[PDB]
């Protein structure tokens, strides 16, 4: 039902239909075989959403006639970046699916001194994620960091939080429309005493995320959500 | 480590009435309670594949009192899940392992929400679910109903509506049927716990 267009809204405007040409098209095509007159979603490359119809579907090019911008904004009003220590098993792909679900701006895996331990697949779970929950945008994934690295990242951004035991509600309720916030988190093992150090020495800030432990799957979910209620159902 | 044990009131044990103690030799109770003020049951329509298991286990992390499995409309489908409650419990420092009921049919379900404080359907036609948590005192009873992959249905909603549950967006996006029970219990504890 809902596709990302290599196209602006502009250069969709520019003529009366458009088309869609490759991956796409298949899925459009052979895979869902959907006839014109069939409706879909389409979202331009920079966020604007538009409910299309199917005026042409070929082997290998699809023609959509835009039936209606809907101006249906679905993105968080901060942008949080999500850091997660290198987790074992696939517990990134879920990190990043559920992430996209959240709202989560990008992700930012980072080799940790616990981790005891692809992105082509990453940035796919993250398209699809994103397509299935109606994103106006696709979160980018970054290579993974060295700890280091990471660390010369912290400067980029407005915010950093450090996932670690009440500075939380107080970071999120303080941050404006557009910030940029950092959450890093650790792996099944956990932060480090030093890394932490290093963390706070950049001017990251440990939080706690409720008293219960929580899974390096599970802590960023949380907080996504926690920023959701925040900023979007209480304000 | 951490250990529930039956009996009522180095590792960490737990009794069966929810008191903590660091220890055999019971050395000190710790008086260590992380359970989330109000009582929040989890009612999933039954999913595909395993992501009830899913559900099941990182609600436990997250606070859920017990979990309400059932047949929804859209729905294509123990003792397990019961030991997934358990060790997610354990792992993540709570003083109770919830139950996992029998599953219910839908009707089951409606006799069901009468008991509970307050009824929320997790659904939006139109959101009133920052108002009825940041207003259910302390000890008071929450029902959260969820439909499975392809969601809840109108009818369905219809007849939670007749009993009292209040339709609620959970947020502007759409969220998989594993993801939205997580997003309530997070939102819960973001404003009973880190606010309050």
């Amino acid at each position: 039902q809902r596709y990302f267009i290599e196209l602006t809204k502009q250069q969709i405007e520019e003529a009366p239909t458009f088309s869609i040409t490759g991956e796409e098209v298949h899925h459009i095509v052979n895979v869902m075989r959907m006839n014109e007159g069939d409706q879909i979603i389409c979202c331009s490359q920079d966020g604007f959403e538009a409910k299309c119809e199917l005026q042409s579907v070929s082997k290998d090019k699809v023609s959509c006639l835009v039936i209606e911008w809907t101006n249906e904004n679905r993105e968080l009003p901060i942008k949080v970046y999500i850091a997660s220590g290198l987790p074992k098993g696939d517990k990134l792909e879920w990190i990043i699916q559920k992430g996209t679900e959240l709202g989560a701006h990008a992700f930012i895996p980072f080799q940790a001194a616990r981790s005891v331990v692809k992105r082509e697949r990453w940035t796919k779970i993250a398209k699809e994620a994103a397509e299935q929950s109606y994103r106006n945008e696709v979160p980018r994934v970054m290579d993974v960091h060295s700890f280091q690295q990471l660390l010369q990242r912290m400067q980029d951004f407005d915010k950093c939080v450090v996932a670690y035991e009440s500075a939380f509600s107080a970071i999120v309720s303080s941050l404006p429309k557009g910030s940029s916030l950092l959450i890093v988190f650790g792996p099944e093992g956990g932060l480090t005493e030093a890394e932490v150090e290093r963390l706070t020495e950049q001017d990251g800030v440990t939080c706690g995320l409720g008293p219960r432990i929580l899974r390096t799957e599970t802590a960023p979910l949380y907080a996504l959500s926690a920023i959701s209620y925040q900023t979007e159902l209480l304000r």
